[PDB]
């Protein structure tokens, strides 16, 4: 067989991040944010980085 | 075989991020900011990076 | 065989973070934030960095 | 005076270097290579990153 | 006077190297190989990364 | 004077080497290699960071 196989791996990442600010208010969703490098392998699911499924009565 | 396979790979990434400001008011959605390398390999499902699907009474 | 198999890897990460200010003020919801490397390999699930499914009554 | 002042500085600076080969075969020279930041700031003198001045009898 | 004063700074660098092969043969000279950050402030001389000044009979 | 003041400083460095190979070979040279983050404040002499300046009678 002799497979090499790489699923949902993340490799060689340099980030420098410098006097950012940030500010999140949130209600019920979902956030995601500043530097992100992300792998994703998902079987028989819903793969997805934010996801906001539910109800909010503001 | 001999078969090499890359499935959601995120490989060499270099990011300079400074001064950046950022503000998010979120009420029941999804909000992916900044910078943002992805990779996904969904099967048998909604492969997506911001995803809203519920209600909201505001 | 004779078969390598990587699955869910994070490597070779380098981050400077210098002087990033952040402010979260969160309720209900999910919230991701900052320098951020994933890799994920769900089978049979929802991958998801931020997911928020409930209700919030605000 | 009251003044700030940068004089030759580097801030900031990302790199990634995957599977690079080199090969150097020098004599009497000045030789650099590779992924290279450099600030200089000379005062009276000759700045420069590679510098050959010598007497080479091949 | 009241002043802030950066001189000669390397501030914030991130580096991933990963299977960089390198090879140097050298003779008499002067080699700079590989990831490479420099600040440099010379006052009153010959500020520089690669120098080569003297003789060589091959 | 109320001052403050870096003079030649590297702050903040980050650094992942992995599966690096490296061969030198030097006959009188300088030679200078891999990740090198270099902050160098010379004052009234020749600041530089391979300097070669010998005989060399191969």
């Amino acid at each position: 067989v002799g497979s090499k196989t790489k699923e949902g791996v993340v490799h060689g990442v340099a980030t420098v991040a410098e006097k950012t600010k940030e500010q999140v208010t949130n209600v019920g969703g979902a956030v995601v944010t500043g530097v992100t490098a992300v792998a994703q392998k998902t079987v028989e699911g819903a793969g997805s980085i934010a996801a906001a499924t539910g109800f909010v009565k503001k």
